[PDB]
DNA sequence: GGGTATTCGCCGCGTACCTCTCCTAGCCCGCAAGTATCCTATTCCTTGCAGCGGT
């Protein structure tokens, strides 16, 4: 759906490797991934959003 | 037959007052309260075989 907008969409779960999950968390805390779809991993206290609305 | 004896079972044994304790056993049925297996996250590590520098 968002294939024609400047919006970054990323997925986090156990499927994503341990090497890229940390990268995704760094990107999210930095404030560059505007959509983050995730399972219960999102509630593990290490998922810090820059500006959540 | 019957007069007698013997047994058996029923009935009976004071008044008034004070203190205290305790008045069915057990089953059932439904409440409800506390437990073994199934998926999606998590923290826990210990092996097997090929590259591979290096000489």
């Amino acid at each position: 759906r968002f294939a024609n907008w400047p919006v970054r969409i990323e997925m986090i779960s156990r499927f994503r490797s341990a090497k890229e999950q940390t990268q995704i968390l760094a990107e999210v805390a930095e404030g560059k991934i505007d959509i983050l779809i995730g399972t219960h991993k999102l509630l593990q206290s290490d998922v810090k959003f820059k500006d959540l609305g």
